[PDB]
């Protein structure tokens, strides 16, 4: 049914700044520069083109604003563009000086499918340093009703939202330069009435620093009020009489840079990029002190005027302008990932500390199997040992064989107290008591066979802890908690705190590689650090790669997006091993591309067990730190949910709109 | 420091509807009743008294309102009463028909130690049937500004409150007899604005069914307000030209009757109440949507005039006027135990239906060991199976000995699959193999392991057993033990209600003669305590803290009127005279400072990770997913501290 | 004249964001803290101290805030800090939650010299994700009028400013945490209004990534505020049932970070720094589209309540806690000369 390959189908909203060659005080000079700008938008399938402050005019003309042979031109070169936008696909937002009244006012003309949507004043005019603008143009803060051009009426003010009829997460604000730098910028007001995609037209003539901010302004503009932020600023050809110009494009998405173009070029240059409107609306729908702002300035917010355009996108394949991370939980670039794992191991670290001192100092029991999570586990718990000025032999490792090395050799170079408890008898005899054919010589490796084992690890543990004093690490990280891949009560899932709980598996690999390289424990604790990483990585047959199940899980914990949509995402990530970023660590033979096929065939698996059958091992969890901004699991924090719940409308979401190949 | 014994001190206000002697058109004989009246009052300690409709002059004397020596009469009645209260505690409440602008409105006067603080006209006046009231008198509904009386200017009208400047959880607020029987009554606005106690001087002529109609309206009305509601009829005097008068007096508290008074009565009667203004407190303080609504109507709210008044009540023992049971978990009423059972029961059965729906009836594991509350779950889980359509040998019980024969005769009473596994070896095996208290701990554990690998094995899931009050108390195994399960049918069930439950099920008789037998020798077997104290002081205090979030002192005090004397007060059904026990404060302390400690510091990690079930009880649960939400990793110092300042050592 | 060499002569005020020591769910022990890192900030000449969200109680206590003996000891806790700061120099606004009318409200309370100067409840209580304040207490937005405090009425609400009557150029108002994070602050309103110095009061359990989002936030706030913008996290202590904490606490002005201290420390931590208000004046002198922003906003912007203090800072030579660059036309760092 649905064409899964099309962005806009998935609730994209492809959108452009464009920065034009000013010819100053020669509009229909200006005006083919837009049209020619406006048209590559439009072969490139944009929603939206927002151009340079006063485009039509040049912002630098000074005076010669105020001439009349000046004006006149921009009224003609603005109805040719009107005329000529009759076949082109984007809303285009243009600058021009405009009559009204009694003055001229700094204006962005909104133009769509051969009409004026509306015209849009700057509210906030410069008089000071370098800017002039209150001598020749007009405030519009306040201005309401219409003006009349090429003989319509249409909206005029600072209150106008242009609504797309058969796009609802596309909503646009228009707001100019000075505009967004004042304490209370017209597009927070915008945002909280229902604006998704704010535009901003500048001159901003450049000096040192102005950019840091433009972009400072712009960003935190996207993050507080949830939105896209589509940013131009005039170029080559403005005047030089007092100032410089950089031509800088960018988009924000909610404090995230979606693209920027050359600053200082020679020639016109575009930021275009795919804005997830379904990203806004989650964040939206989520974080209810956004309505609550806007409910408490209800009078501000239900006063804007909302004009409906049908912008009729193109229904077919247009690639997707954006970057999808393979590893939402592991950015690739090195400074940030960095930065995570500092961060997650405090995180790590102190929220054990806590638990600690609350329990006066309890000893640390902790089974370790050499493996990834129980490695990274003893690492943290020493840290915690260690900053509280507790000795490591308070630590009470254990190895548990049941019916590998790197454990005891790991413990003997931490210096913690290492012990081996052979639990085979103890399994033995259970199997024998309560009937299971394996007591009886059947070679039967049951879910029974393998629970009694893991079980009477924990029932150790938990009996040792009673009786030494201490308490139970758990092992178990975020994407075992997701999947249910865990044995539940007593078992791996049960302990007295889980430093593991919010680190999703694709994490881990990376906090120990930065335990090693910050190289804290010494060569010999980094060497056996070192080996259980060659080691363990070169169960996921059965619930599948943990990097497409870690990628699902963001998708849904944050953003609550539906299947076919976390499809369309993993795709466009994965698909294609040589396109876009690795983060660091992948040798590249572990460097895998996965199929639709297989991306559908993982997501089935993953939205039944996230959504229907794993809840109840979540419902009774230990206390632990949540770690990740994408959320943790805990029952009492980020996911509250039913235990006993059918994951059908989910997997019938697959059926219908994620192909089979 | 504090006086223990004081009411006042533990934040009850106490309260007297009253209804006098009518005199009709004769208002210096109503000031009489009146003054006499407000005396006993006085004596008794109250802050409040509240008289009926038109006081002074009588309710019923229609034009007789408009006579001028009869106006001129009122105001002298009420100007000597005002003298006199100068050397009264209680803020009095009187009716009068009083002069203002151009006619008389239907006024109630607050007075308070020989000044009048306000006075207050009935806003809608009911003109059919046997009323005339717009005939003599004007609406109050949106009169402000002052009144002249007896040369002073005092605050008039419908937007008023009194806030005692020393006991600011009692903030009054004064409405009339068919103001509260409209869609929108004054007295809701005023609760929204801070009024606690909501006073109704009524003439209210009796007839067939009008006295349910005022409890269902004063009722209603003190619960949707979370607030006190006192309430006062005409009786004896008032003119029978057409009508009969029954003198009924009542205050209500958030939609409980404290007190009320004999209908009809020969001669004059009270209702006396100790209100509980922390109850209020709490009850707002928890429940935001109350503070919304508010919001919503801000102008309408804000508009109030707060008018001060300093009641400086006595600071001694004056008793506690007010009924508090032994059992906040358990009525001593027979009629609503019954019913309280029958709810507890429905909600743990369909709790665990809808579990099994989900699993696609899965078996049923659980422990059996012949004591109180595994006895109870087997009983519960067998009728879920049994409304399900489910054979009844899918629940696998098991009994575990380590190192009675009732279990294994209920179960094959039942019916359901039965079945012996002794531990004990497992349980030697494991204390040599860790080189072995933890010794009562391995057993449990390995209990909990067995059922759940059995569980595993035979396609079940494990059904707990463990009640709210070893929740409460962290009296659990945890983890690896007693506290973790798959699905737990007991965990709002409180200790003191499970014997109830159990007792109930046997009267039902659903389950035979057979059945109910073994289930009432599981009672008179069983009927811990040793190391936390008698469950039934546990489940005083924890529905205290649960519910109101009460301060430990003042959980002494209510625990100690309650318990002191097994004489006082009334116990539920089944406590023979040999089992009614006294507690003194020494005890009550005691038990009380183990409980802050583990209720609030010890034992909330063993709740954090908890399986689910149904809440049950009104005074809660403690599920960290619902009614509890509380850090793992807390102290309880500034509670035991309470307790070492405020509460006596004996 | 003049003292040449007093920061507070040439128009500086010294402002301090501190991180205390939680112990949760005991009132005594945080006023301890407090009490003592008040004392530090008074040997330090500063004119004011920030301390974490709810501090009195701690943030993470949920439910636990709802017992009267923890609200009766807040009370207690916060009348003994009024009367020890009888002999402070800096304004204290401390966190704590306070009974009023049907609720309680999360508030920061402003306190200094003996007086309690306003109560200021937060505005917005998050419910998502791992918050969930509006189970337990009240927004703030919109309450004004007084409340009780030691039997005195003070101002209560969310248009308060606390201006220095003998220093001008410091006009301080108050928010809390979420405060500044929605599409329109309280503080952006203030600022307008007058105020030149914005406190945030924080809990703010830690995660990947929000440090930055706090950074984003502070000094994004600072700039277009062109106001000091003081932050305070809390720390060591909170319960750590679902959650961590850093202890961050950071200092802007104007789009620079004067000061910032040792996320997740062992022990309390303060930023110390001489805001410059001449400084902001003098943008604010300038930017006349800020005043054009607050006439557009007149009605919302009048309305706020001004209460005054004297703070009678100290006249002598406490050195400048401030980075003062040689070169205001050289940055001397490499990366940002080389961008320049
Ligand atoms: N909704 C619900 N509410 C309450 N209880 C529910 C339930 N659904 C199933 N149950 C019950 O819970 C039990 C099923 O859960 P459980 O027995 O824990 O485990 P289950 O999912 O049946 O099997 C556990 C599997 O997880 C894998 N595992 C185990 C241990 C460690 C790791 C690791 O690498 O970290 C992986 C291993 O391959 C093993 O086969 C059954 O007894 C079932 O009847
Ligand atoms: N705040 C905290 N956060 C995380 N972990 C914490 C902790 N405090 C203790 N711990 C750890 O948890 C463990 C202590 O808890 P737990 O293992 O439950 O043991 P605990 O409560 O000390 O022992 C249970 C008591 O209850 C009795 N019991 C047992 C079985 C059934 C029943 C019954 O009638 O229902 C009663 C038994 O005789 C024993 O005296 C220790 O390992 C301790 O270090
Ligand atoms: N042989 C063994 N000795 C000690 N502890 C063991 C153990 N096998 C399992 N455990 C405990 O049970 C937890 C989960 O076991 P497994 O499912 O086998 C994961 P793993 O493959 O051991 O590596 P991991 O530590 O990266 O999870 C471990 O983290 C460990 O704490
Ligand atoms: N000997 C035994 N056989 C089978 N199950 C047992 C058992 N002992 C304990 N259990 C299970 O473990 C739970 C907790 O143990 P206890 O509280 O010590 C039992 P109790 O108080 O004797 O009976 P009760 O649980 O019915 O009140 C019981 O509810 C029961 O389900």
């Amino acid at each position: 049914s649905m064409n899964f390959y099309s962005a806009y189908q998935h609730g994209f909203v492809r959108v452009a700044a464009c920065t034009h060659h000013t010819t100053i005080g020669d509009p229909a000079a200006n005006a083919a520069s837009v049209l020619d700008m406006a048209r590559a938008c439009h072969d490139d399938g944009a929603a939206l083109a927002v151009f340079p402050e006063l485009t039509l005019s040049g912002y630098s003309i000074e005076d010669v604003l105020l001439q009349d042979s000046l004006l006149d031109a921009v009224e003609d070169a603005l109805l040719d563009l009107v005329t000529e936008s009759a076949d082109l696909l984007p809303v285009l937002v243009v600058g021009a000086p405009l009559r009204h009244r009694h003055r001229i006012y700094n204006t962005a003309v909104v133009i769509h499918r051969g009409a004026v949507l509306g015209v849009v004043p700057k509210s906030y005019l410069p008089t000071y340093r370098e800017f002039y603008e209150r001598r020749q143009m007009a405030p519009g803060d306040g201005e309401r009703g219409t003006i009349r051009i090429g003989g319509a009426d249409v909206a005029f003010g600072t209150d106008l939202l242009f609504a797309a009829s058969d796009l609802p997460g596309f909503v646009l604000h228009v707001e100019i330069a000075e505009d967004m730098f004042v304490p209370m910028p017209p597009s927070a007001e915008a945002a909280l009435a229902g604006a998704t995609v704010l535009a901003n037209l500048s001159g901003s003539p450049i000096t040192i620093g102005r950019a840091e901010d433009r972009r400072l302004l712009a960003r935190s503009a996207s993050a507080r009020c949830l939105a896209a932020y589509v940013y131009a600023a005039a170029g080559e050809g403005e005047s030089t009489t007092d100032l410089a110009w950089d031509g800088q494009t960018m988009i924000w998405e909610n404090g995230a840079l979606l693209a920027e173009s050359e600053r200082f070029p020679k020639g016109v240059r575009r930021s275009v990029a795919d804005v997830d409107t379904e990203l806004l609306r989650s964040e939206r729908l989520r974080m209810g002190t956004f309505d609550d702002n806007r409910r408490h300035h209800r009078e501000l917010t239900e006063s804007f005027r909302r004009i409906d355009f049908a912008l009729d996108p193109p229904a077919g394949d247009i690639g997707l302008l954006r970057e999808v991370e393979r590893f939402p939980f592991v950015p690739a670039d090195p400074q940030r990932l960095q930065q995570d794992c500092y961060e997650a191991y405090n995180i790590q670290v102190s929220g054990l500390e806590q638990r600690l001192r609350a329990l006066d100092y309890p000893k640390v029991v902790i089974g370790v199997s050499g493996g990834l999570d129980s490695t990274h586990a003893l690492i943290v718990a020493t840290h915690a040992m260690d900053r509280e000025g507790r000795p490591r032999s308070d630590i009470l490792a254990f190895a548990l064989p049941g019916f590998k090395n790197n454990a005891i050799k790991l413990a003997r170079a931490l210096g913690v107290t290492f012990s081996e408890i052979d639990i085979g008898d103890t399994a033995r005899l259970m199997l024998h008591t309560i009937g299971h054919p394996y007591s009886v010589g059947e070679k039967v490796y049951d879910v029974t066979f393998e629970n009694v084992q893991a079980g009477l690890r924990t029932d150790y543990l938990f009996r040792i802890a009673n009786q030494r004093g201490g308490i139970v690490l758990g092992t178990g990280d975020l994407s075992e908690l997701a999947l249910g891949w865990s044995t539940y009560g007593v078992g791996d899932q049960m302990s007295h705190y889980n430093v593991n709980a919010g680190v999703p598996k694709t994490l881990i690999q990376h906090l120990i590689r930065w335990v090693i390289s910050a190289g804290e424990f010494g060569e010999k604790v980094g060497e056996v650090l070192q080996s259980v990483l060659d080691t363990e990585i070169t169960s996921e047959a059965k619930v599948g790669p943990f990097a497409l199940q870690d990628f699902s899980l963001f998708q849904v914990l944050r953003y609550g997006f539906r299947p076919s949509k976390i499809a369309f995402l993993a795709w466009h990530a994965w698909n294609d091993a040589e396109r876009g970023n690795w983060p660091p660590g992948f040798p590249k033979s572990e460097r895998p591309s996965y199929s639709l096929a297989e991306i559908r065939h993982w997501l089935q698996i993953f939205v039944q067990r996230f959504y229907s059958f794993s809840q109840f091992k979540r419902s009774a969890l230990p206390n632990g730190p949540k770690v990740s901004h994408g959320g943790a699991l805990s029952p009492r924090g980020d996911w509250r949910a039913p235990s006993d719940m059918s994951a059908r409308i989910w997997l019938d979401q697959i059926d219908r709109e994620v192909p089979k190949g």
